């Protein structure tokens, strides 16, 4: 699905590619239980360089899209 | 089920990797949900020291395959 697609702008900010892709996962055709780990993966894999390291290294109990936001969150 | 698996004390890695990709490959996953699902269990469900140990792991390791060997070569 077209979620697949979205990566973070070099001039986009982690909060607003992060309501884009969760609302773009929302409104997709998977099934409610995929969208969690469908969306931490693509924050691992589609976000910033910076990004990337701050989430590489975040504690492994960390599961929710929500959980991950705050968590970078708090390291800007 | 795939959402309850979890590393056993005495499973080994590979073990616990073919049985969560077995699972996942069979549910009712779309193609497209499979690879992340699987790396948020090993992220997630393995033992305490391995899901250490990947916390670890260089950000370009991205495919359930990379993340597999990485912790074949470093537990």
């Amino acid at each position: 699905g077209p979620w697949a697609d979205i990566m973070q702008g070099p001039s986009e900010s982690f909060v607003d590619f992060a309501n884009r892709l969760i609302k773009a996962v929302e409104g997709s055709d998977l099934p409610p239980s995929a969208r969690a780990p469908v969306i931490i993966d693509c924050f691992r894999q589609k976000s910033q360089p910076d990004i990337q390291q701050l989430i590489r290294t975040a504690p492994s109990t960390l599961t929710t899209p929500g959980e991950i936001i705050k968590y970078v969150l708090d390291r800007q």
